[PDB]
């Protein structure tokens, strides 16, 4: 039941792999490298305020989110974007010829993207990697997606209903696991896919860092989406 409508969620929000647009993809350096730094640093801007849309159309098809406060779905949604966009993208890319796949589409190689994102495309890479050596089917990663955003929050109105919907989440891909690889449970298994979720969460701190250091550069302003979600996410 949940699965189902977790996977159609998921597969609603990713860009079909036939429809992959390698018009703007470059492998050459020397030629990957030479555009003056502001059209990347507005490519970056570009590419997350895009993914916010997307994921957010994401999150809303998650059974029962929609239920919760508005203030909650928003706090939610503002708190896991840069998970979910490191997630969503680590998982669709191909760390192995050094090609990312963002929200809509574009592939773009590892050396375009280093001018806009920053070291930060090295850790988005080699968490590409990582996650990928675990060969995760689409079930469970539609169950980690929704557990990355449906989780515990500090300002929270109503923490015990989200609460309720991470149970049902977590039991739903525990429920999966043990029925796909037997009556008997995966409990190592399981233990590893959860521990992938702090990896996003520095991930993403990582994501804050290089945002906070494109404010301070002032060269190309972050706009609004991207200064509001910037002090949205600040934990303090
Ligand atoms: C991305 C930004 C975050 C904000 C929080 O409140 C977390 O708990 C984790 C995060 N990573
Ligand atoms: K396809």
């Amino acid at each position: 039941s949940l699965i189902s409508a977790l996977v159609r969620a998921h597969v609603d929000s990713n860009p079909a792999m036939t429809s992959l647009d390698y018009s703007r993809f470059q492998a050459n350096p020397d030629y990957q490298m030479s555009g003056d730094d502001t059209q990347h640093i507005q490519q970056f801007y570009d590419l997350l305020t895009g993914s916010m849309e997307i994921i957010r159309g994401w999150a809303e098809k998650i059974p029962g989110f929609a239920d919760l406060p508005k203030a909650d779905q928003d706090l939610l949604f503002e708190s896991a974007f840069l998970e979910l966009f490191v997630l969503r993208l680590a998982y669709r890319s191909n760390p192995v010829e050094g090609k990312l796949i963002f929200c809509n589409g574009v592939v773009l190689h590892r050396l375009q993207c280093v001018r806009g994102f920053g070291e930060w495309i090295d850790s988005i890479v080699e968490f590409s990697s990582n996650l990928q050596n675990m060969n995760i089917d689409i079930s469970a990663f539609s169950c980690i997606a929704a557990l990355a955003m449906v989780t515990e929050r500090h300002g929270l109105k109503e923490p015990k209903r989200v609460e309720e919907l991470q149970n049902k989440i977590v039991n739903c891909l525990k429920d999966h696991v043990t029925f796909n690889n037997g009556g008997l449970n995966r409990p190592n298994y399981l233990s590893k896919l959860l521990g992938k979720l702090p990896e996003l969460r520095t991930l993403c701190t990582q994501g804050l860092q290089r945002i906070f250091y494109l404010k301070l550069e002032d060269l190309v302003p972050p706009p609004a989406i991207i200064d509001k979600l910037f002090l949205d996410t600040l934990p303090f």
